[PDB]
């Protein structure tokens, strides 16, 4: 996976730029983005592996909570372990604020596999709030400061080449796109979302995947990954601009299919 975000509670502009891919085995039962909820407020695709259903990786509700999970790379696993899905999905369900969430996320983190969770309150009227818990780094959450950031699957900022490599590429494609209609600016992170141009060597990679990368390393080491059965299933493309106005593109592999795709794209105002 790999996330780039840039946000800024002072627009003096986008609240919020964010592009993510999701990799994933292609075997995985999946359901593309749509509103659910009790109220119809959350807006996110879906995990469907049977045990794990309603589970998700990337999500955003019309009250202004999201987040997003990365799995962090690791040799092994341990199988008996709780799903990661829930920890996107219990945010977005809630009324509790980004912090004080991953503070208790933070003192079960032991229980689940490895991972990254983003967690955020976007208020017009309070000011956004962004925060950053990872359960194989420090101990306490953080409070970003307003800036662009890149995730992929080590920790918030870890300089995987693949990382600094997408993280140019996004920044260039926000600045071409600063004059232009929203759609040259979500045409062109999907363009920067799908560079299957593979950043070697990643020393810090190799040691962190071990024995497991090496098959994946030529592929893996890409914004774009293709691996056999395993790689980019899923562009999300979030814009939230000055006055709360949300743009959630979806781009999502179909039929197991690397020449099928299906994008959606929803428009909606966070509600005060």
């Amino acid at each position: 996976c790999i996330i780039f975000f840039k946000f800024d509670p002072r627009p003096v502009a986008y609240r919020l730029i964010l592009a993510a891919n999701r990799d994933e085995f292609y075997s995985r039962p999946s359901k593309l983005a749509d509103f659910w909820g009790n109220n119809n407020e959350i807006l996110s695709g879906l995990d469907m592996e049977e045990g794990k259903e309603g589970g998700t990786w990337l999500g955003i509700s019309t009250r202004g909570k999201l987040a997003a999970l990365t799995n962090y790379l690791q040799p092994q696993l341990d199988w008996q372990a709780r799903g990661r899905g829930e920890l996107v999905t219990h945010f977005l369900t809630t009324d509790v604020d980004s912090l004080s969430y991953l503070k208790k996320v933070s003192m079960e983190g032991h229980l689940y596999n490895g991972f990254n969770l983003i967690a955020a309150d976007l208020s017009t009227a309070k000011g956004d709030v962004i925060c950053y818990y990872g359960n194989r780094g420090e101990p306490d959450p953080i409070v970003l400061t307003p800036g662009t950031y890149g995730l992929s699957n080590a920790l918030l900022e870890t300089p995987w080449r693949k990382l600094c490599f997408g993280k140019q590429l996004f920044l260039e494609a926000v600045e071409r796109s600063q004059a232009l209609p929203k759609d040259v600016l979500i045409a062109s992170l999907l363009d920067v979302l799908n560079n299957e141009e593979a950043q070697l060597p990643d020393p810090a990679i190799e040691d962190q995947g071990g024995e497991y990368v090496q098959p994946m390393l030529s592929k893996y080491a890409a914004v774009c990954v293709r691996c056999p059965g395993y790689g980019t299933r899923t562009n999300t493309i979030i814009l939230v601009d000055a006055d709360g106005h949300v743009t959630f593109t979806e781009r999502s592999m179909m039929d197991k299919d690397l020449s099928h795709w299906e994008t959606r794209t929803y428009e909606f105002t966070l509600q005060s």
